[PDB]
């Protein structure tokens, strides 16, 4: 898009200046950074400033910085291959006078297409820096006013930490337009809400408010002031200053990987200023600063209003909190309180763990969960039937990270987690219920022994009477430390996309505990016809099909769909005549 | 203090690491001299001079390389490598002169150290001398007979002159080294064992390379190169025989990142910057020639070895190659291997599939699965197999993508058996017989479309691809199959999210039925008797839900499926 930018930004026509001030300030950051390890880098031009002149006589607008500038080699690359082209929205011809420490002064000219670089016939005028000169077009020929620049600078120079002067009448002399003092250095009581929002937009754009922000000052082992932000959306970051001097935004180990979405500034008066980037990154004080940034980020996330947290924060950054529980051992408890999940308590609303706890029964000491690939799968599962009926709430885990997240959290507020698809599910039992159960177990013993010893031999660990089923005839339960259906699934996907066929593992190719419902009509009939004739194949063929459907119902992959299907066929044939 | 009596087996390797280091220092100062004329001021020469001393019990390894500054001496020297010098000595004296600093002396007694300015001052001009005060238990190294064979043993591929202090019965330096590079020699004269020894000199891998190629490039650019294929999953750039770098990451395309070798060009600029030389026009011409010659090498590998060994290791690289490299796609397509229904385990080439194709067969049929077993027991391939058509099986994630980037092989288009478009030719007697049976089952076709499976299927038709299977779900040509439903939705669940309202995930499929199948015949038989019957209603849904799993898709509602199954199980027992 050559000339297809002028019309798409006819709204933001005045931003040409903001884009130039931005560039000037960046150039000033770079040379100031070089001078921290080179005592005579400022020798060409002592001051670090932004100067703007209106040359209405010649139709020129001058933006002069005393920054790093550009070399002969840098002029042909950087100025060619928003941004710098923003100048062409108000200028037909663009000329930049520039002087770098490692080369002589040159003048770069361009209409918009081709280019040419010549040495400035005047010699070295700036000493160091760059002057952006714009041959201002007809409709833009009004910026060269004694108040237009004055007012535009005073709104687009906000948050520029270098002094900006304009050549003005009063005698023609420079006049300071901005305030050099950083807003992160100002006390919180004085900084307005709009100012914090405007700051967020100034270094990340997007023209929408941050989700949240925190402005703090640190006391103790290390001293620094900081402003941190939570963006409104997960993008699909942190600027470090030492004694008010910009150093870098390339330090990625500032925040742990789970809090990578956080944006902001850190200004430390304790870090070494007159040192290299490699030395500062591995500095011991940085690890202290980091621990403080994480805690203050979590303070900020915690402060988000209840509804907004669930409806907005959780939706974008819930996974990050889940990864946080796994990574951040020292902040685990704070993070566990930030977790939100779906549960049987409501069809869609998410719940905290504290809210789950408050809803618990007096003698319930396990936080129950069902892990699936979708809510629907998890909620229509055979394992939640009795729990739900008797009023136990079950958390539903529908993302693959969820199970590693729970698996990394031994307890929550004195309560241990229990996977309903696994051994360890308990119901408080009255003496009447308890005894009525023991009678059932003995009544169904000839069916349990038949299933284990012949019908389903070498398929199941054992066959028992279940206490977790309502509507379902049977289900497959994994051992307490074994793999569930959801884990088998997650692992098989991982072993296919990356792994080298982990078929003969340990607790992957193992048999499960086959639990039956003594009140289900079909199991009742099955007990009857087995005691009469144990070698009745019609019952034996029916046990296999029932077991294989339980496999699917339980969340496990079927070992051979061809055979299963062929059984279903035979069943359907002897269910009619076909 | 756990290396002295173990590292031894390789016990005399202290010299190899010291020769290697000297050569690196020599390589580095020469690299600086290309842009800087004042680099070789202290010394004009670039040598390695080893010297023996019986009386003082000292062994000096002297180089005229870059040298080390005082700051570097403290950091670099200390904790394979430089430490190996403590296997034969218990005190290493390092004298070093660098262009940016005065001459210093570093000494270490394996534990502690010290670094002071040399009392003698500048005696080296530029470089380092490593003095070894040998142990009296392993001081055999100061013997002329021993040192002469030891330097030749570890300087075969060192391209700087190595000298030793010797005499003829007149003391002077002698050359134990031929600095003409292996790549610059004529291809005929270089022995096979020399190419192998060269591979281990820079890879430090011990084992042989799987394959190698040594060629001289001609035409648009001229260079000499030796490229290697390793046995299990870095290119050195030289200009005018002068080492430049090995940090040019894009020398080879990403798919061929396993290739190791050297490139020596007399057409590239020498006295220029690394940044500049990386973007030079001739380098891209070299890059294109490296790929083609690499592929030439991969093609020269014998048949069995290719499938048994190359394919097992780098097969995935070739598949990624077909996708990445548009220019060499046709060359790469011929390197692809897949399993097929021709043999239970053997993999086949596409040319081999083509040679087996039927007279008037225009398509290469493929079935994609999570494993071979699901692919080979798919309803989709039933009649193709029976009629003698071969089906390629795609059991890996990349496969789907690989074939997709290949619009044709040798004039043939690929056909997914899970998708509409499988062809079976027929005579007028077969075409009319089909059109008769098709109109015979049409009442059932509309009953399944408008009653039984009203909003679950796109259309119900009579299949020509089944033998044993009663039915199957067939995908649209512009739709997703079962395997692609996975690949996509096991990444929307894994990474993506909110893909319920996707492109075509909740899209209905074509429900094909087998007219010769007992259950489909008796379903047609009973569809005219009542129709309002809930037994055939259940029969058809249960069969449709079983066809789904059987077709590679997933069951909408598993519970409802279970509930159906058990009502049928009620009939088969209590009745
Ligand atoms: N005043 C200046 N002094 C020195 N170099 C400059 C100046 N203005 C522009 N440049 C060079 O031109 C390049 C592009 O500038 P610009 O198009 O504004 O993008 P940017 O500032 O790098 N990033 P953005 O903030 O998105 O515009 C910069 O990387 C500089 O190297
Ligand atoms: N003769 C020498 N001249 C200049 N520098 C040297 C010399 N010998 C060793 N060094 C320095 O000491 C460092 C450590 O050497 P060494 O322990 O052999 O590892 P390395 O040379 O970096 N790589 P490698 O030898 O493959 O393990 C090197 O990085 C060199 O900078
Ligand atoms: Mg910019
Ligand atoms: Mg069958
Ligand atoms: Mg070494
Ligand atoms: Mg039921």
């Amino acid at each position: 898009m050559m000339k297809l930018i002028i019309n798409s930004l006819y709204k933001n026509k005045e931003i040409f200046l903001r884009e130039l001030i931005s560039n000037a300030s960046d150039a000033l950051d770079k040379i100031r950074l070089i001078s921290l390890t080179d005592e005579n880098a400022l020798a060409g031009n002592e001051e670090l400033t932004v100067k703007i002149k209106c040359d209405k006589e010649k139709n020129l607008l001058h933006v002069t910085d005393t920054g790093v500038g550009m070399t002969r080699e840098e002029l042909v690359k950087n100025l060619g291959t928003v941004g710098f082209y923003s100048a062409f929205l108000v200028a037909d011809k663009v000329i930049v006078t520039s002087k770098h420490n490692n080369d002589t002064q040159h003048i770069w000219e361009s209409d918009s297409n081709e280019f040419s670089v010549i040495a400035d016939p005047r010699g070295n005028t700036l000493g160091r820096g760059t002057t952006i000169t714009l041959v201002l077009k007809e409709e833009a020929s009004d910026y060269l006013e004694l108040d237009t620049i004055k007012n535009l600078v005073k709104k687009y120079s906000q948050f520029i930490n270098f002094p900006i002067y304009v050549w003005s009448s009063k005698v023609w002399d420079w006049e300071l337009m901005n305030d050099i003092k950083p807003i992160w250095q100002r006390p919180s009581k004085e900084v307005e809400d709009d100012e914090y929002k405007a700051f967020y937009k100034s270094f990340s754009k997007e023209s929408d408010d941050p989700m949240a922000y925190i402005h703090f000052t640190a006391e103790g082992e290390v001293t620094f002031k900081s402003i941190l932000f939570v963006p409104t959306s997960a993008p699909r970051y942190i600027k470090l200053y030492v004694r008010r001097v910009f150093i870098t935004d390339d330090f990625h180990d500032m925040m742990p990987k789970y809090l990578n979405f956080v944006k902001g500034v850190v200004d430390s008066d304790d870090l070494p200023l007159n040192v290299s980037r490699e030395t500062l990154q591995q500095h011991k004080l940085l690890k202290v600063i980091r621990k403080k940034l994480v805690r203050k980020t979590l303070d900020m996330i915690k402060k988000i209003a209840d509804e907004k947290y669930n409806d907005t924060f959780w939706k974008e950054f819930g996974t990050n909190i889940k990864l946080g529980v796994i990574e951040d051992h020292s902040n685990r408890t704070r993070l566990a309180k930030l977790l939100r999940f779906q549960s049987s308590h409501h069809p869609s609303d998410i719940t905290s763990l504290d809210q789950y706890v408050e809803r618990m029964k007096e003698k319930q000491d396990k936080i129950y969960f069902m892990a699936g690939s979708s809510r629907k799968e998890a909620e229509s599962s055979p394992f939640v039937e009795r729990l739900l009926k008797k009023g136990y709430e079950v958390i539903y885990l529908t993302e693959p990270v969820d199970e590693y997240c729970i698996q990394a959290l031994p307890e929550f507020d004195g309560k241990r987690f229990q996977n309903v698809a696994k051994e360890g599910v308990k119901f408080d039992e009255s003496e009447k219920t308890k005894e009525s159960r023991e009678a059932i177990e003995k009544e169904f013993e000839p069916l349990l022994n038949w299933m284990k010893d012949k019908a389903l031999k070498d398929k199941i660990e054992k066959a028992v009477v279940s206490q977790r089923l309502t509507e379902s005839p049977c289900a497959l339960v994994a051992s307490q430390y074994g793999w569930s259906g959801n884990m088998e699934r997650i692992m098989k996907a991982q072993a296919y996309q990356t792994g080298k066929d982990i078929s003969t593992n340990y607790y992957a190719s193992q048999k499960k505990t086959f639990e039956i419902n003594p009140r289900h009509p079909l199991i009742k009939d099955m007990l009857r016809r087995v005691k009469e004739d144990e070698d009745d194949k019609t019952v034996s063929d029916l046990a296999v099909v029932l077991f294989e459907t339980a496999t699917l119902r339980s969340g496990y992959l079927l070992p051979d769909t061809k055979a299963y299907g062929d059984r279903i066929e035979r069943m359907l044939r002897l269910s009619l005549n076909i």
